[PDB]
């Protein structure tokens, strides 16, 4: 679990920041090759690094950035994969000629990577499009598992109780309503980054507070189709965003949906 200071190096490549401190590119030596990294740099901060590290040891899956272990110096540092191309909004921003097949090929790998968390019984909270990462155009991770918990035995759900930074927009009315996080909220969040990815990066709820989401929703509105997206991929999203938990489909049967529709435009 614990890393070798000597083996890493930092680079003066900043990858990204948040409220944590910030990420930098850095290069790990192992038994005979160098592996290229991004590094999470720093009472409070410690002890949910020391979680999410904790989290992420117990993960081992191709579609979640995998963390490498954690190392003491200067600050706290959390080693972790590298995804070179970055996160899917941006990418797709930058790339508006990526085609449909591509987009469904990314969101499939993205539920993949849930469906295993759910099996692991693990909530994500916050499942955005902003913290999938691109290994290659066609290649996704999971990332930022900084507000993730894993479930406890006797409960399907994570009740929080005091709050900071909440992704409203990305939040199942369960989320907002009763802070209950279950893997079905994740699902819900799942729906809002497939709209995210069909609309090429777009933010979701554009010009919207938050407040005004949450009326909206309640009178059974959700956000239209974006342009050039499939029916069938649409009504995914729908699915997703299923108000009641009940009645909101597991990842196991969103993954195999997906996994479906993919294969059909495959042999187009």
């Amino acid at each position: 679990v614990y890393l070798d200071r000597k083996l890493l190096t930092l680079e003066d490549k900043e990858l990204g920041s948040g409220n944590f401190g910030t990420v930098k590119k850095g290069y790990y030596q192992m038994k005979k090759v160098v592996k290229t990294v991004a590094v999470k740099i720093l009472p409070a901060l410690k002890d949910e690094l020391l979680a999410e590290a904790n989290v992420m040891q117990q993960l081992d899956n191709p579609y979640i950035v995998r963390m490498i272990g954690i190392c003491e110096a200067e600050s706290w540092m959390l080693v972790m994969e590298m995804a070179e191309l970055g996160p899917l909004n941006k990418y797709l921003q930058q790339n508006r000629h990526v085609k449909d097949k591509n987009i469904i090929e990314l969101v499939h790998q993205v539920s993949m990577g849930m469906k295993y968390l759910e099996e692991s019984n693990f909530v994500h909270r916050d499942l955005a499009a902003r913290n999938v990462l691109l290994v290659t155009q066609h290649y996704a991770k999971i990332s930022d598992f900084g507000l993730s918990k894993a479930l406890r035995a006797d409960e399907n759900y994570y009740k929080a109780q005091t709050h900071g930074k909440w992704p409203v927009k990305w939040y199942a009315p369960e989320c907002i309503n009763y802070y209950k996080f279950s893997s079905k909220s994740d699902v819900w969040s799942f729906g809002v980054l497939m709209w995210e990815a069909f609309s090429y990066g777009q933010k979701p709820y554009r010009g919207m507070k938050g407040s005004e989401v949450t009326a909206m929703l309640e009178k059974g509105e959700r956000m239209g189709c974006p342009a050039g997206c499939p029916r069938e991929m649409y009504d995914l999203m729908n699915l997703c965003w299923t108000y009641d938990v009940e009645n909101r489909p597991g990842f196991a049967a969103v993954e195999l949906r997906l996994r479906n529709y993919y294969y059909d435009v495959v042999n187009e």
